């Protein structure tokens, strides 16, 4: 197979919500309490969202596409500095065309990719309104404005189980395929109930009823880990995506799959390699403990069986990861772009992934599984409903974007263009 | 190769120090302050070590050898309940013969396998004395009494850098090949200095001068991870050996290999599979950050280069771990028995490992590397100085031990035998 004939669905990307999202979707009677854009306290030159006495904005590692690498950093950033495609979905699909990406899966910024910023705030009626307004935009408006380009994923008001169940039903009917939930809830704020407590069971139940995937995105497990005093960016960047073992262990040992055997879990941005040693240890534990007469799994299943039925490993780039694909089961590995994060392979995702696939001796069947078919089955999404397959390939989408400039562009030049646009 | 013809060195096992260790090795002038046996406050049926107003005993997951599985647990256990081989080194070598194990590497129980129990106590003169007495026993007496069966490994009084350097030099002269140090020092107690701070540099320097390996054994990383209030033994037991990524990242990014290019680090009981995804991310980071003109690594070296020269991955059983052996470099993977821990494969270590090696299509040369030759080279230890190779194989050692009973034996029966004896 040629690079140009790949079909690529990404099951993990990120969106910066545009400035009018709450003007358009917050309840009118609550509008004077809606999230509003203000200058960041540490950067009058960039805006951020003020909500319930808090201000939050985008990190400068999470919207870096096309920036020179020396401009990447932890400091807050904002619309003026960003390539417009990070916040303008009309421009986003053009960047996706240029990268050969058929579909993307948009994790939230302002509410938290798992909704934890809304869950941290004291007025839960206000936080609930903000959750529903966000879902109305990212689940309803965006996928319908760009049919076939976005896999609908939302968040829930997980501080309130009954309201979370209601929201699952509500966004299921809007086409929601996944909800992003905190991967290690006991690590969030003061702590929320863990998966073993039963607190999440009505949410798990409603998701199974709608075939909705739980996306457990990295970023929670790192907050569990004590570090030495001096903040080491490089150390954090190294550990943060390599410890999905914690949340996956929690979910496996919670008994969730014995109670809900059809429950689906995607370990978003977790990579591949962590799975193999973890399954080896779990598999051996179940064998060695079979004398107890019970386990956290449905009867007659090994951990590897449950991996293959209920889990999806998700990765951007990991050349050695595919050397255990037969251990895991090749059906359980899905690619992601992670646009516009520092870890994204944009705008060379096809070439970068194809080189790894070729070095791992992937067959064409395996290429298709990893680049789109595993994700499409797991998220119950038809990639060619709105865009025929011959028009959905890397080569065909790139042919629509020969005019898209993908060269390195300073955040200062985006700012100059932004200031010209808004005067 | 047949099972019987393997040669097996374990670079990670554990010892339960016997009752007379401090009677024999603690300074005579301080004997009234030595650790002394007493009833364990949480289990009066077993003894435990009292030292400086604390009492610590063995865990029932760390001396399980021959017990029925339903008897394994986190309750304290003691001499009376243990198979004698766990604390009696004359019986230990017979259990090693029965398992086909040529050599073992004995991590401590009472001081902490990295000495953190001694470091937690207020009187550091007594803690230093206990450290030196333990090293005298486990580095000096035990390997001398059983030549060729134990790779000498010690601990250090790491609460004091000057005393630690002095002790490295002292135990190096006794044949020490490794020191076990806390893998994540900032998580120990209220926190000790991390590897990046430079505090450990004179210790690293002394180790390199004697070609002594740093053993970073699992168990410290888990104490960094917040858990929910509701405890799940299984959750702890599942996570504890799978997060060696933390301490390895700390050591890699500390700059220690830039300052000490020959420093050697063994990730004891850490498994294998964590390495490949971690090296992929480190290799990528160093490529993508090369514009900075700085690195935590020596010039002209990638993270994979430093892995191959400076690290050893250590594992008991991991059927899928060898599927990235060429990624890592097959010279960097070493087997371990972890006797007498719950994770040990005793008394069928050869059979269990061989099945994994065959399934991974290992060549005879790769078999020899993983079972003994990588460890022997990494720890600069000659496996055939006292025992010729022909007499050192699984089959030859097991022929020494055909009379050794290895059947399941309840801890109540060991207690019956123990109490008759005493
Ligand atoms: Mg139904
Ligand atoms: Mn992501
Ligand atoms: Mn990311
Ligand atoms: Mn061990
Ligand atoms: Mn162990």
């Amino acid at each position: 197979m040629k690079t140009e004939d790949m079909v690529m669905i990404s099951i993990d990307d990120h969106v910066v919500e545009p400035a009018d999202i709450f003007e358009k979707h917050f309840p009118k009677s609550l509008m004077d309490q809606a999230p509003k854009l203000t200058a960041h306290p540490r950067n009058p030159r960039v805006q951020a969202w003020q909500f319930q006495g808090t201000v939050v904005g985008s990190s400068g590692l999470n919207a870096v596409v096309s920036w020179p690498k020396h401009e990447w950093g932890m400091d807050p950033t904002g619309y003026a500095e960003m390539r417009p495609a990070v916040y303008d979905m009309d421009m986003r699909v053009r960047d996706m065309d240029a990268n050969g990406t058929l579909a993307a899966t948009l994790f939230a910024t302002f509410p938290g990719f798992a909704g934890t910023h809304l869950a941290s705030l004291p007025d839960k009626k206000l936080s609930l309104a903000a959750c529903r307004a966000f879902n109305d935009w990212v689940v309803g408006e965006v996928p319908d404005a760009h049919p076939g380009r976005f896999i609908p994923i939302g968040i829930i008001p997980f501080f309130d189980a009954d309201e979370s169940v209601a929201e699952v039903h509500r966004i299921a009917a809007m086409g929601c395929r996944s909800i992003s939930i905190p991967e290690t809830p006991y690590g969030v704020g003061e702590g929320f109930p863990d998966f073993k407590s039963g607190y999440w069971d009505p949410i798990f139940k409603a998701c199974v009823e709608h075939n909705i995937v739980l996306s457990l995105h990295i970023g929670g497990g790192i907050n569990l880990v004590k570090r030495p005093e001096g903040f080491d960016i490089d150390n954090m960047l190294m550990l943060t995506p390599l410890i999905s073992t914690i949340a996956a262990t929690d979910m496996m040992l919670s008994g969730a799959f014995k109670k809900f055997p059809d429950l689906k879990v995607a370990m978003s941005e977790g990579g591949v390699g962590w799975v193999a040693p973890w399954l080896d240890r779990l598999d051996r534990h179940i064998v060695n403990q079979s004398w107890t007469g019970t386990s956290f799994l449905p009867k007659g299943m090994t951990p590897t069986d449950v991996w293959r039925k209920n889990f999806l490993a998700c990765y951007i780039t990991e050349p050695s990861g595919l050397n255990n694909r037969h251990r895991l089961g090749v059906d359980t590995i899905a690619w992601e772009c992670d646009y516009p994060h520092s870890d994204s392979t944009w705008p060379r995702s096809p070439e970068t992934l194809k080189s790894e696939l070729d070095a791992a001796r992937c067959t064409d069947e395996e290429v298709d599984k990893i680049t789109f078919a595993n994700a499409a089955k797991f998220f119950d999404w038809d990639p060619f409903e709105h865009i025929p397959r011959e028009e959905a390939t890397v080569g065909a989408l790139r042919a629509r974007a020969t005019d898209v400039d993908i060269s390195e562009t300073s955040k200062e030049e985006y700012r100059r263009r932004y200031e010209l646009t808004h005067s």
